[PDB]
């Protein structure tokens, strides 16, 4: 909508107060227009019609419990934004400052969030498996992640190639919450699942067998599940950018981390210039090899702890 950007405030799915962009006109909107074209913030009202409505606000103060998935779809999504112009220089998904659209309460006990082609869906969760999923910041990154890599790679959501396309938006998941500084950690999800139990969440980079994902090649998953185990087979990519950026010791193959800097830019080319959509492991790591390459030279560590790397979890 038309109006004139201001800046309201209101309390996330974790009960913490944060600052957001907001539009006036009336009423004031989820609108944020300090971020390319803008960031638009929707009520889908417990349906599955989307987008649903521009969330709309009669004094610019979100503290209701309503409102709280809303507040963090629309203020995750701008710490998003955030990281790809600040760090790599990318203006929003596909590069020219497309609007990021996001729609809340999507269905009833939804427990799950994704990007559907044009903008983001966040569940609200069963209360028990799930809270609001916009309540995590790894969650909001992973999804509009899925947006980059379709105007990029556009890698396939089908076996291997679908299995790197979740290990991206994992592993850019995570940077951005590192980026935010959300007591960062290697774990996906961790926020929003099972608000009854804590120490646990939906993966783990850092050892994905923790929740019975694959961590070598040897034991990826063959069969016809999950698109032939995209969230499952991801766990060896996952496990692979982990060695990269923090270094260890990993069925008997070390090491060297170079940090999680180089690990997004190295990530970051290999998606943008590399791979392409039928990708599989072995191009990722030659695609990985090859960026790390162009960037500090085909002697330096970065490229030796890239191959050490794949080498771990098994990747030729
Ligand atoms: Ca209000
Ligand atoms: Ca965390
Ligand atoms: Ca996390
Ligand atoms: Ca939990
Ligand atoms: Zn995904």
């Amino acid at each position: 909508i038309t109006g004139t950007s201001t800046v309201g405030v209101g309390r996330g799915v974790l009960g913490d107060q944060k600052n957001i962009n907001t539009t006036y006109s009336t009423y004031y909107y989820l609108q944020d227009n300090t971020r390319g074209n803008g960031i638009f913030t929707y009520d889908a009202k417990y349906r599955t019609t989307l987008p649903g409505s521009l969330w709309a606000d009669a004094d610019n103060q979100f503290f209701a419990s309503y409102d709280a998935p809303a507040v963090d779809a629309h203020y995750y999504a701008g710490v998003t934004y955030d990281y790809y112009k600040n760090v790599h220089n990318r203006l929003s998904y596909d590069g020219n400052n497309a609007a990021i659209r996001s729609s809340v309460h999507y269905s009833q006990g939804y427990n799950n969030a994704f990007w559907n082609g044009s903008q983001m869906v966040y569940g609200d969760g069963d209360g028990q498996t799930f809270i609001p999923l916009s309540g995590g910041i790894d969650v909001v990154a992973h999804e509009l992640t899925h947006a980059v890599t379709d105007y990029t790679a556009g890698l396939i959501y089908q076996n291997e190639s679908g299995a790197i396309n979740e290990a991206i938006s994992d592993i850019f998941g995570t940077l951005v919450e590192f980026y935010a500084n959300k007591n960062p950690d290697w774990e996906i999800g961790e926020d929003v699942y099972t608000p009854g139990i804590s120490g646990d969440s939906l993966r783990s980079m850092s050892d994905p067998a923790k929740y019975g994902d694959p961590d070598h090649y040897s034991k990826r998953y063959t069969g016809t599940q999950d698109n032939g185990g995209v969230h499952i087979n991801s766990g060896i990519i996952n496990k692979a950018a982990y060695l990269i950026s923090q270094g260890g010791t990993h069925y008997g193959v070390s090491v060297v981390g170079i940090g999680r800097d180089k690990l997004g830019k190295i990530f970051y080319r290999a998606l943008t210039q590399y791979l392409t959509p039928t990708s599989n492991f072995s191009q990722l790591r030659a695609a990985a090899v090859q960026s790390a390459t162009d960037l500090y030279g085909s002697t330096s560590q970065e490229v030796a702890s890239v191959k050490q790397a794949f080498d771990a979890v098994g990747v030729k």
